[PDB]
């Protein structure tokens, strides 16, 4: 599992958290304890915080001005979670917007995501700074919202578990949210989020790593389920 990792110059940790148990795998293990950007996995969050105070709900479509985006696969029209899985960042931009900063701010305060800053920015924080969390948090953070343990509506939590939902191989579940921080240096790499077994245990995880220019998006989601299939969590089907 640790031939896995060094196959790449990849410098990288693999955490996972079944609600008493932290576990760590990877090439540099002081990664889990090391604050980073959490890019497109505030969206987890964004989501969260927009559904409990009202500024959106799972079936709303969020319609594409024409003006083109970062992306062209983000240059048409989504619900929060299909950009949640498309990572449309400018959806989400749109959702802070509607929240606004001191309610932003004071929802992640009292959540405790993170260090909880954001500044001035309210689209902007999760992408450049200065909203920083570790993998240890990003692990607790999803494996809560996968047991309806966060400070929000049950029924919100649901909500936004269902939009993280990628793949049912037989009775079990994945939920997983990518990240990529190009915006910062070094670049981050996130891939977080849990395993619903057919035994009824649930299994979280964060994939954090360095990243630059040339890599290839699938690695992290690959190296993921590589990992999660040599722990026994989520075997290939
Ligand atoms: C979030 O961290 C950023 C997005 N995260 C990801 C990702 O996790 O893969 C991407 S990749 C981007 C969106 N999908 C495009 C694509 O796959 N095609 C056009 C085929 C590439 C983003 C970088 C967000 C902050 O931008």
């Amino acid at each position: 599992v640790q031939a896995l990792f060094n196959e790449i110059s990849a410098d990288a940790v693999f955490v996972t958290y079944d609600g008493q148990n932290i576990k760590k795998y990877g090439t540099h293990l002081d990664r889990a304890k090391t604050a980073y950007i959490p890019a497109s996995t505030f969206k987890i969050a964004n989501a969260l915080i927009g559904l409990e105070n009202h500024k959106a709900t799972s079936t709303e479509i969020f319609k594409w001005d024409g003006k083109p985006r970062f992306f062209k696969a983000w240059d048409k029209d989504f619900t929060l979670g299909e950009a949640m899985q498309a990572s449309t960042v400018p959806v989400y931009q749109e959702l802070a917007r509607r929240i606004g900063p001191s309610l932003m701010q004071s929802e992640l305060q009292r959540i405790g995501y993170g260090n909880m800053q954001i500044g001035t920015e309210v689209d902007q924080f999760w992408l450049k700074g200065p909203l920083t969390i570790t993998p240890i948090q990003e692990v607790k953070f999803v494996y809560d919202l996968a047991q309806g343990q966060l400070p929000f509506k049950p029924e919100v939590q649901q909500q936004v578990k269902e939009m993280l939902y990628v793949e049912r191989r037989g009775e079990n579940r994945l939920y997983a949210k990518s990240g990529w921080g190009m915006a910062v240096d070094p670049q981050v790499g996130w891939y977080v989020g849990f395993v619903e077994k057919a035994d009824g245990q649930v299994v979280a995880f964060a994939l954090n790593m360095q990243m630059k220019a040339g890599d290839d998006i699938a690695l992290r989601k690959q190296l993921s389920l590589d990992v999660l299939d040599k722990l026994g969590v989520f075997h290939y089907l």
